[PDB]
C-alpha cells in the first residue's frame, strides 16, 4: 500500500518519505500463510533473523548488519514491551494473529522515536478496517493447529468494536492463545477515540511461561490542515522460567501535532516512558524506576524537483541525562521517474538494566551512539520499480565487558558498509518482487567481521493465478554465517555455509466465502542452522481454511 505513519507518525504517500520503506498488509500475510512475525519480516529487505530453532524460541532481528538490540520495534507506534528487560527486540512470542499490518523503515529513526531506532524500525500495526466476521484454522507438520474468530461491526452509529481469539500449537512444544478487543468511535468526522487491549497466554520448551497484556487509549484530531493525537499506553509482562520471573510494566504518554503547509509539513511532540521492574528481574537484585521524556521536530517540503525531509529530538533520560538526535534527506527528481537521494542520521540506544545495576553493572554508562550516512538512485525504467542504496553506519561508545574489572564500559567501535538492491514488476501474469543485500559489519577496532549476520542475501517472491489458484513461490538465499559453538568451553567460532530455501504455497476460493490454502515450506527438506546447534524444521506442509460472512 500508498501510505504510511510510521516515518513521522502521521499518514504521508511513501513516495515522500526519502528514507527505504517497506509494507506488508494482511493479504500479504495470508497469502504467504506465515505462521510467526518472524516469518513474515525474513522475507523483507535488510533483515537477517536467527532463531534457537523452531516457532517460539528466542531470536534476534539483525538490521543492516546492526546489533540485535539496535532496532526500534513498535506496536502500534509503540515500544514493544516484550524488549524492555533484556533492552533487545525479540519477536518470537508476539502473536502472529494480532498482525495487521507492518510498516518497517530502514535507516536511523532516534530523531523521532528516541532509543534503539538506529538499523530501522519495524512497526507492528493491529488495527484494520475490514467489516465482517471470519473462521479460520489449519493443521500442519509437527502437530502444528490453529483456530481463530474474529470479528468487526458497527455497534450504531460513529462506534465501530473489534474482537478476536485465536490458538496456535506446535509440538518438537510453543502453545499461544491470544484475545484482542478494539473500540472505535468518532465524536465527529474529525475527531477520534479509540480504546484497544488484548494479552496472550504462551507455553514454550526446560519451560517458559510468558504471560502479556497491553491496554491502549487515545484522541485524534484529522482536519483539512491539522492533525493531533494523543496517545495512552500501559504494558504488563511476566516471564517465568523453570525459577526466574521478570515482570515489568512500561507506562507511555504521547501527544503529537503535524500541519499540512504548502507543498509539505511541519510536526512536533513530546513523548514520555515509565518502565518499572520487579526486584531480581533480569539478574539485577532491585526493582527499578526508568523515566524518560523526548521532544522532537519534523519537516517535509516539496520544493520544484527537489524533496528535503528531516527530524530533530532531545530525550532526558533519568539514568544518563540528555541526548540530542537528528537526521537529514534531501531527494531530487532530476529526470521524471528517477532520483538521487542523499541521507545522514545521528541515532542511539540506552543502557539496559543488567549493563547497569546486575552483578557487572555500570550505573554512569552513556549511550550506545551511531552516525549514518546512505546515499540511493530511484528509479521506474520499462515498468520495473526498482532503487539501490549503499550506507554507512559508524557506531561507538558500544556497551562492552572488561575481565579486567569484571564491569561494562562505553568503548567499543563498529564499522558497518553496507548495499541494498531492490526491484518489483510484472511480466505477463506473473509478479516478480526481488532484493538483494550486501552487509560488511565489522568491529572497527580490529577489523573483524561481527559474528551473526550473514554478509549476503538474495529473496525472490514470485507470484500468479492461472484458474482461480493464487500460487506464490518464496526463494531465499542466506549467506554464510560466523558464530560460536556453546556446546564445549573454549567456544569456538565456527563458519556456517550458505543456502538456499524454497517455499510453495497455494489458494482457492472454493466459495465466495470459503478460502483453501496449502503450503509447503522447506520444499527441498534442506538441512540448516541460522544458530549453530540448533536444528530448524525440515519441510513443513500446512493445510488451511478461511470462512468469512
Ligand atoms: C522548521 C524546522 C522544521 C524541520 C526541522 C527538522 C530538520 C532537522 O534537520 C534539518 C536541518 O538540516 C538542514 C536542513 O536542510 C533542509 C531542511 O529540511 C527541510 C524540512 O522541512
Ligand atoms: C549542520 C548544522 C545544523 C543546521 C540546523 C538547521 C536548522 C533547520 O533550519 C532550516 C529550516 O528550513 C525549513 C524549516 O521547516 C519548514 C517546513 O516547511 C516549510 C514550508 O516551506
Ligand atoms: C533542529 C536541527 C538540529 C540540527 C543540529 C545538529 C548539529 C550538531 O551540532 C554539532 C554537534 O555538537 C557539538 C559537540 O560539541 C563538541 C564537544 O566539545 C566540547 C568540549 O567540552
Ligand atoms: C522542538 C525541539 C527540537 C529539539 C531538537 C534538538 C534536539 C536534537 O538536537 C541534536 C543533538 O545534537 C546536538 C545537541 O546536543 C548538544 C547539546 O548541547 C547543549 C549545550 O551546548
Ligand atoms: C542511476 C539512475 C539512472 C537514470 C537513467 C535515466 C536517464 C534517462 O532515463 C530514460 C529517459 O527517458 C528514456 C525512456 O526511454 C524512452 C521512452 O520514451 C518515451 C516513450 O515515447
Ligand atoms: C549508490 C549505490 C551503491 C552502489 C552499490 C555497489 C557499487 C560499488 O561501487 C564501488 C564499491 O564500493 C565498495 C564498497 O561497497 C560497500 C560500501 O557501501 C557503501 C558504504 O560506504
Ligand atoms: C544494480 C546495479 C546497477 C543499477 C541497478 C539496476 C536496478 C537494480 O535492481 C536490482 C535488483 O536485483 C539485485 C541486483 O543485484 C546486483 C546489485 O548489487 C550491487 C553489488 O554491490
Ligand atoms: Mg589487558
Amino acid at each position: 500500500d500508498t501510505l504510511v505513519v510510521t516515518a513521522n507518525r502521521f499518514e504521508q504517500p511513501r513516495s515522500t518519505v526519502l528514507a527505504p520503506t517497506t509494507v506488508v498488509t494482511r493479504q500479504d500475510i495470508d497469502r504467504w500463510q506465515s505462521t510467526s512475525v518472524n516469518d513474515v519480516l525474513r522475507r523483507l529487505p535488510g533483515v537477517d533473523i536467527t532463531q534457537n530453532g523452531g516457532s517460539g524460541q528466542l531470536s534476534s532481528i539483525f538490521i543492516r548488519g546492526t546489533n540485535a538490540s539496535h532496532v526500534l520495534v513498535l506496536i502500534d507506534g509503540v515500544r514493544l514491551n516484550l524488549a524492555g528487560v533484556s533492552g533487545s527486540a525479540d519477536l518470537s512470542q508476539f502473536p502472529i494473529a494480532l498482525v495487521q499490518r507492518v510498516e518497517y523503515i530502514r535507516g536511523p529513526r532516534s530523531a523521532v522515536y528516541g532509543s534503539d531506532a538506529i538499523g530501522g524500525v519495524v512497526n507492528i500495526i493491529t488495527t484494520r478496517d475490514e467489516p465482517g466476521t471470519e473462521i479460520s484454522a489449519g493443521w500442519g507438520s509437527n502437530s502444528y493447529q490453529n483456530y481463530d474468530v474474529s470479528t468487526q461491526q458497527q455497534l450504531g452509529d460513529k462506534t465501530r468494536v473489534t474482537l478476536l481469539g485465536d490458538y496456535a500449537h506446535t509440538h518438537g512444544g510453543f502453545l499461544s492463545k491470544t484475545l484482542y478487543g478494539a473500540l472505535e468511535h468518532n465524536f465527529t468526522d474529525a475527531w477520534s477515540g479509540f480504546v484497544r487491549g488484548y494479552g496472550y497466554d504462551n507455553r514454550t520448551n526446560d519451560t517458559r511461561k510468558l504471560y502479556s497484556q497491553s491496554w491502549d487509549a487515545g484522541l485524534r484530531y484529522n482536519g483539512e490542515l491539522i492533525k493531533s493525537q494523543l496517545i495512552t499506553s500501559y504494558s504488563h509482562s511476566k516471564d517465568y522460567n523453570y525459577a526466574t520471573l521478570d515482570e515489568m510494566k512500561q507506562y507511555t504518554v504521547q501527544w503529537a501535532n503535524n500541519v499540512i503547509v504548502g507543498h509539505g509539513s511541519i510536526g512536533a511532540g513530546v513523548d514520555w516512558q515509565k518502565q518499572t521492574t520487579t526486584p531480581g528481574t533480569g539478574y539485577v537484585e532491585d526493582g527499578y524506576d526508568q523515566r524518560n521524556t523526548g521532544i522532537y521536530l519534523t519537516g517535509l517540503q516539496q520544493v520544484g524537483d527537489f524533496t528535503f525531509e528531516g527530524a530533530a529530538r532531545s530525550d532526558d533520560n533519568s539514568q544518563f541525562g540528555r541526548h540530542g538526535t537528528w537526521q537529514t534527506s534531501a531527494g531530487w527528481e532530476f529526470i521524471e521517474g528517477y532520483r538521487f537521494i542523499a541521507s545522514y542520521g545521528t541515532s542511539y540506544k540506552a543502557p539496559n538494566l543488567g549493563q547497569l545495576y546486575g552483578f557487572y553493572g555500570n550505573p554512569n554508562l552513556d549511550p550506545e551512539k551511531s552516525k549514518q550516512w546512505e546515499g540511493a538512485f530511484e528509479g521506474l525504467t520499462a515498468g520495473v520499480n526498482w532503487r539501490i542504496s549503499g550506507y554507512r553506519n559508524d557506531v561507538s561508545d558500544l556497551i562492552d565487558y572488561d575481565d579486567h574489572t569484571l564491569k561494562y564500559y562505553n568503548e567499543g567501535k563498529a564499522r558497518i558498509k553496507g548495499v541494498e538492491a531492490t526491484a518489483n514488476f510484472d511480466t505477463g501474469p506473473l509478479t516478480h518482487t526481488v532484493s538483494y543485500d550486501y552487509v560488511d559489519a565489522r568491529n572497527a577496532i580490529t577489523d573483524t567481521p561481527l559474528l551473526r549476520r550473514a554478509k549476503q542475501q538474495v529473496k525472490y517472491q514470485l507470484d500468479w493465478q492461472l484458474y482461480d489458484f493464487d500460487w506464490g513461490i518464496t526463494y531465499q538465499y542466506l549467506g554464510t554465517r560466523y558464530d560460536k559453538d556453546y556446546s564445549s568451553y573454549p567456544y569456538q567460532t565456527v563458519k556456517m555455509g550458505g543456502v538456499s530455501l524454497w517455499d510453495l504455497a497455494v489458494a482457492y476460493p472454493v466459495t465466495s466465502h470459503l478460502t483453501v490454502r496449502g503450503k509447503i515450506a522447506n520444499l527441498f527438506d534442506k538441512d540448516y542452522e541460522t544458530v549453530y546447534g540448533y536444528q530448524t524444521a525440515g519441510r513443513e506442509y500446512t493445510l488451511s481454511g478461511s470462512y468469512t460472512f
